């Protein structure tokens, strides 16, 4: 037990899609910041926690069901939901932390220190701290710009090193010292614009479904991966602005290395798309989505790749994410993306583990 | 006992948001086709049958509190879903008429005759049937153009007389005979632009809430109706190119009544508003919105409205209405539309008992 010779808290991210539980150990340096920290166990639920009806009942069998297993207990926890929840009024989310609470209170194996949604820019804050502390980047000054995209179910994030500035909103600027350096950050999310949520706008759209995939709608599927990436752009910058937003902000504040996590990763690491390195470029992701997906024959390709629950969505989320990157935030259809593996199930919850001390 | 002097049928329109159960008695006149159509039980369960997990468990507590109480159960049952089933691929539907297949067999008086998702395009006929069944219009040759307009939590439908049209999709379009009468009508739905799927690109748009609303990224709310219209506009047009598909079928097919059903009934009786004889126009409803709830601060209206379940969407509402009505369809502002009160609970259930007689 690790948790007997140092510091140990649960966090549970609640998102959109399930609630991943993690419990980590680490130490501190002179300051109480956390160092050394290690990953003692990782447990994901299904579905969203917002998705399921906050009764006494459900929110019991749920929590049980997410933390009673976990080697360790008698330990902090602290339980953040992200853009699911954030999808639902506040006089609604409140019956659920009112529930949770009293879950809770009526137990002794876990104390919970707060259970709340937090906005996106903190989510934001989060994947760039989690990211960062696993690259080993944030010990010193670095020669590179590091940017951090992080891609939802229900919203997505980008965060990126800007010097602090009096034009742009305090709600997307975070000022940090950390491991005697001081770091500010450009923090923004788009709730909306998660694949889940962005999809629900789509789905009749022939060009981002393969060849005769049968529409809800009784049309048939027609892929053609530039075709489904424009019409996502329009979602993109028409309705959402990412590109006024995001693109002046980068070409001056340029990022040297991209890190993503959330969906991409899964979706890279498929069996349907190729990649080296956990890394892709833009330019592949959408030709591999269009020929490898978008122009083949639905019934074929479906009886072909049975095991991949997501194989119908892939011409529309290599369109998105294409759309997302390089017409929304500007990214060079050419730069590198390095994406995290999946096995490594890393989320921004380091951040929560990391932010605390600051 | 109706249903031991009628013909009797069970239909369940199994929406986003919810389930409704219908238990209607019937005549038929000379060619079986349903006359004397009467509402002898009405149940409405939530959430939708797309919200819940679909295995045997859950599935079975929701179809018993959807069924068992029912006053009569050796009829026929139609279990129709429409959008919020939609949003789902097939191999994922599958899962959820799977299990309820199961329940029904071992149900010994319940008839299921089918249990599937309708497209869009049958929502928009049974639409029009149920409404212009109501207005009692269907019986002889009309002086007049209906069109109907239903108002989803996940998609909006459209449907107004038109002569058959070669040149657009034989989806678009369907022709019947009913009470000895020819009638050709266009019929359209549109996937993510019923209110809950449409709200979640806009939930930080500050332009969208009243004054000082608590938007999820921390921002305060600052409505504008107007600008909240124009925003949504762009989903409408910009995205979904409504107008482009729409507006050109009307200007060549004038509809002279409008009747509205779905969630608008619901914004529109309100003691926000001011509107009489079961009518609104778009023009009054956005005013409204945009003077009685856009511009007053949000504590106060959340204090002075108690029974407003969906209050804070209500600025949100009155801009998107319009947006889809005047800039989608190409209503005009000043245009009644009729909305049905209620308490009458009208979806497009008659349009079933109706529709599998011809
Ligand atoms: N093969 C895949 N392709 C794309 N997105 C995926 C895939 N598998 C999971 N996801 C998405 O990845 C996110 C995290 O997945 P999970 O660990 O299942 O919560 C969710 O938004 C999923 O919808
Ligand atoms: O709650 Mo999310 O799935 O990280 O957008
Ligand atoms: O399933 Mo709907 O709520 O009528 O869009
Ligand atoms: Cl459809
Ligand atoms: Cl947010
Ligand atoms: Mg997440
Ligand atoms: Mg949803
Ligand atoms: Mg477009
Ligand atoms: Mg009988
Ligand atoms: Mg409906
Ligand atoms: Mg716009
Ligand atoms: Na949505």
């Amino acid at each position: 037990n690790p948790c007997e010779k140092h510091s140990c808290i649960a966090v549970i991210d609640a998102g959109s899609t399930g609630s991943r539980l993690h419990i980590y150990s680490y130490d501190t340096d002179d300051t109480n910041t956390p160092i050394h920290i290690e990953e003692i166990w990782n447990k994901k639920i299904k579905p969203g926690f917002a998705s399921i009806q906050p009764n006494s009942v459900t929110i019991d069998a749920y929590l049980t069901m997410l933390l009673a297993d976990a080697p360790i207990h008698n330990i902090p926890v602290y339980f953040y939901a992200t853009a699911g929840m954030r999808l639902l009024p506040q006089s609604q989310q409140k019956k659920y932390y009112d529930e949770l609470d009293y879950w809770f209170r009526q137990q002794s194996q876990w104390q919970l220190v707060e259970a709340k949604t937090i906005t996106g820019n903190d989510e934001a804050l989060f994947d760039w701290l989690a990211v960062n502390y696993k690259l080993d980047t944030l010990k010193s000054v670095q020669n590179k710009s590091v940017g951090v995209m992080d891609m939802g179910g229900a919203s997505v994030q980008i965060v990126f090193p800007m010097p602090k500035n009096a034009e742009i909103s305090k709600h997307n600027q975070v000022e940090l010292n950390i491991y005697g350096q001081n770091i500010n950050l450009y923090v923004h999310s788009f709730l909306g614009l998660g694949q889940t949520e962005m999809s629900h706008q789509f789905l009749n759209s022939p060009s981002c479904f393969a060849n005769d995939y049968p529409l809800p709608d009784g049309e048939s599927g027609q892929g053609n991966a530039p075709s489904c990436k424009e019409e996502v752009t329009s979602l993109m910058n028409s309705v959402h602005k990412v590109n006024q937003q995001i693109q002046p902000l980068l070409a001056l504040n340029p990022v040297n290395e991209w890190y993503s996590i959330g969906g991409i990763s899964n979706l890279a690491s498929s069996q349907l798309f190729h990649f080296e390195n956990s890394e892709l470029t833009n330019q592949s992701l959408l030709q591999q989505g269009d020929n490898q997906i978008c122009h083949q024959q639905w019934d074929i390709l479906n009886g072909q790749y049975p095991d991949d629950e997501y194989l119908y969505q892939y011409c529309l989320l290599s369109s998105y994410y294409y759309a997302l990157m390089v017409d929304g935030y500007g990214i060079n259809p050419n730069q590198t993306i390095h994406y995290i593996p999946p096995e490594q199930n890393l989320d921004w919850t380091i951040g929560v583990v990391l932010h605390r001390a600051l």
